[PDB]
C-alpha cells in the first residue's frame, strides 16, 4: 500500500509532502509489527517449504523476517505451537517446521538461494535500462524496490559473514558476485539520472550528457586528481550547487556496518531489526525532500559495494578485469563518490595497492578516455559544456605526455583510435574558440618535441597514428585548415592568436616532413593537396 505513490507523484514532478511521507512510514512500521506478532499460517509455512510462487506482490521481505524467526527455536515453537492451535495436524506441523528449518549448512543456503532469485528478478526488470545510457527519471526504481534490495543485502551480507566466522560456501558467492556486480552498475545509472535529471533547466539532453560527463571525469576520492574536481567546479554554478547538495545527503541515517554485530540490542536474530531501522531511514530520507529517493539509492549502492568486496574476498569465479571495470568509475566519478572509496578498496583489492601500476593504469587510462569522450563527443556547445572544460584537460593530456606511464597509456588509446587525429578533426568545429585551435597546436606541438628531445616508442606510435589523419573527410580537413588559416578580425578581434595559430600549424607540417617523423609521406601530400585550394581561394578572391 502507498508503494507506488512516490513513483506517481515524482513522475508528476511533485516532492511527496512531509504529511504523505510521514503517513507512508506512519503504515509500514504499524503492518511490520502487525506481521510480525500474528503468528505464520498453515499456507504461507507450506510456501516457505514450496516457495513456487515468486513472492512479487511484496513477500520476499516477510520470507526473510519468519526464516530468521524459525532459524530461533523459540519461534519454532511459538510457530509450531500456533500451527496446533491453528488446527493443522501436528505431525504436519512438525514436519513443515523441520522442512522450514533447513538446518544444517541448508540454512545459509536457503537465505543465499533467496537473496540470489531477489538479484535476478531486479536485474530482469532492468532489461529497459540502459547500462552506458542516461536513464529517464522515471526508469528509477521506488523506494520499495530501493530499501527491499537494500534489505535483501542486509541479509545474504549478514548471514554469509556469520558462515564465514563459522567455517574459520565458494559455489554460494560464486552465483552472488555477477548478480550484485550488475546491480552495482545499474543502481549506479540510477544515482546518476536521479542527480543528472535533477539539474534544473534554468536541461537539453545534450547539456545534460555534457553535464555527465564532466562530473564522471572528476573524481574526488583515494588518489588526488588534479582535473575532474576541476572540471566539477567548471560545471554552472546551479549544476555546482545541486552537485554540492547530492554530495552533502548522506547514508548516515542507516545503521552501518558493525551495528548487527553489537546485537543492535535485539535478542535471537538482530538482522531483522537491523532490516527494520534501514527502512526507517529510508522513510526518513522520504521525508527529506532533498534527493530523498536516491539517498536511498546510495545507500543501497554502498550496500551493494560491501558486499561485492566482500565476495571478491573468496575466489568465487569473478573476472578480476571485469570486476576493476565496474568499480573504476565507481572511483572517478561525483554521482557514485558515495562508493568511491569502497570501490578504491575493491581496486586495491585487484589491482592492487593505490600507487600500484595495474591501479594507476585503469585510473588514468578511464581518465583519458573521458578526456577524450569530452574533447571530441563533448565539443559542441549543445553539450552545455564551457569551453574552460575541454582547454583545461587539454593541459592535463600534455601533463600526461610528461607522465611516461601516462604517455605510454594514451599512446596505447591514441594510436589505436588514431584520437590525435579526432582532436585536429574536433578543432575543425566553428563553434570552438580559436584559443581551442592554439591549445591543440601546442599539445601537438610539445608531443613531436618531447620524442625529439627525448625519444622513445610511445611518441613513434603516436606519430604511426599522425599516418592515420591522411585518411580523413577532405572537407572536414579543409574546413579545419580553413578555421586554422583564415583569420577574420570580425569574430577573431584576436588576429595575433590567429597568428600563433598559424606558426604552430606551420611548426607541425614541418615536423611531420622530417625523415625521423612517423607520421609519414601520404600524410604531407593530403595537408599538402588540401591547401592548394585554399591557396588558390587566397588569389581568387585576393
Amino acid at each position: 500500500a502507498g508503494s507506488q505513490l512516490d513513483t506517481v507523484r515524482r513522475k508528476e514532478n511533485k516532492n511527496v509532502t512531509a504529511l504523505e511521507a510521514c503517513a507512508l512510514q506512519y503504515y509500514f512500521l504499524i503492518l511490520w509489527r502487525i506481521l510480525g506478532i500474528l503468528p505464520p499460517s498453515k499456507t504461507y509455512i507450506n510456501q516457505l517449504s514450496m516457495n513456487s510462487p515468486e513472492m512479487s506482490e511484496c513477500d520476499i521481505l516477510h520470507t526473510l523476517r519468519w526464516s530468521s524467526r524459525l532459524r530461533i527455536s523459540s519461534y519454532v515453537n511459538w510457530i509450531k505451537d500456533h500451527l496446533i492451535k491453528q488446527g493443522m495436524k501436528a505431525e504436519h506441523a512438525s514436519s513443515l517446521l523441520e522442512l522450514a528449518s533447513t538446518t544444517k549448512c541448508s540454512s545459509v543456503k536457503y537465505d543465499v538461494e533467496i537473496v540470489e532469485e531477489y538479484f535476478a528478478r531486479q536485474i530482469s526488470s532492468f532489461c529497459s535500462i540502459d547500462c552506458t545510457t542516461i536513464l529517464q527519471l522515471h526508469e528509477i526504481p521506488s523506494l520499495q524496490s530501493i530499501y527491499t534490495l537494500d534489505a535483501a543485502i542486509s541479509k545474504v551480507q549478514v548471514s554469509l559473514d556469520e558462515h564465514f566466522s563459522k567455517m574459520a560456501s565458494s559455489e554460494i558467492t560464486k552465483n552472488l558476485l555477477p548478480a550484485t556486480l550488475q546491480l552495482i552498475d545499474t543502481y549506479a545509472s540510477f544515482t546518476r539520472a536521479y542527480l543528472l535529471q535533477n539539474f534544473n533547466e534554468e536541461p537539453s539532453k545534450e547539456k545534460l550528457q555534457g553535464f555527465a560527463a564532466v562530473l564522471a571525469i572528476g573524481s574526488s576520492r583515494c588518489k588526488a586528481n588534479t582535473l575532474g574536481p576541476t572540471l566539477v567546479q567548471n560545471l554552472p554554478s546551479s549544476v555546482q550547487t545541486v552537485c554540492e547538495s547530492w554530495n552533502n545527503i548522506n547514508t548516515n541515517e542507516f545503521p552501518n556496518i558493525g551495528s548487527w554485530r553489537n546485537a543492535f540490542a535485539n535478542d535471537t536474530i538482530p538482522s531483522e531489526s537491523y532490516i527494520s531501522a534501514v527502512q526507517a531511514a529510508h522513510l526518513g530520507t522520504l521525508c527529506s525532500q532533498s534527493l530523498p529517493l536516491a539517498a536511498s539509492l546510495k545507500h543501497t549502492l554502498l550496500s551493494l559495494v560491501r558486499l561485492t568486496g566482500d565476495l571478491i574476498v573468496w575466489s568465487d569465479e569473478m573476472n578480476p578485469p571485469q570486476v576493476i571495470r565496474t568499480l573504476l568509475p565507481l572511483l572517478l566519478e561525483s554521482s557514485t563518490e558515495s562508493v568511491a572509496e569502497i570501490s578504491s578498496n575493491s581496486l586495491e583489492r585487484i589491482l592492487g595497492p593505490a600507487e600500484s601500476d595495474e591501479f594507476l593504469a585503469r585510473v588514468y587510462e578511464k581518465l583519458i578516455t573521458g578526456c577524450y569522450n569530452i574533447l571530441a563527443n563533448h565539443a559542441d556547445p549543445n553539450s552545455g559544456l564551457d569551453e574552460s572544460i575541454l582547454e583545461e584537460c587539454l593541459q592535463y593530456l600534455e601533463k600526461q605526455l610528461e607522465s611516461s606511464q601516462a604517455r605510454k597509456a594514451m599512446e596505447e588509446f591514441f594510436s589505436d583510435s588514431g584520437e590525435l587525429v579526432q582532436i585536429m578533426m574536433a578543432t575543425a568545429n566553428e563553434n570552438l574558440s580559436a584559443k581551442f585551435c592554439n591549445r591543440v597546436l601546442k599539445f601537438f606541438t610539445k608531443l613531436f618535441q618531447l620524442t625529439e628531445k627525448s625519444p622513445n616508442p610511445s611518441l613513434l606510435h603516436l606519430c604511426g597514428s599522425l599516418a592515420q589523419l591522411a585518411c580523413v573527410e577532405p572537407v572536414r580537413l579543409q574546413a579545419w585548415l580553413t578555421r586554422m588559416t583564415t583569420s577574420p578580425p570580425k569574430d577573431s578581434d584576436q588576429l595575433d592568436v590567429i597568428q600563433e595559430n598559424r606558426q604552430l600549424l606551420q611548426l607541425l607540417t614541418t615536423y611531420i616532413v622530417r625523415e625521423n617523423s612517423q607520421v609519414g609521406e601520404g600524410v604531407c601530400a593530403v595537408l599538402l593537396g588540401t591547401l592548394t585550394p585554399m591557396a588558390t581561394e587566397m588569389l581568387a578572391n585576393g
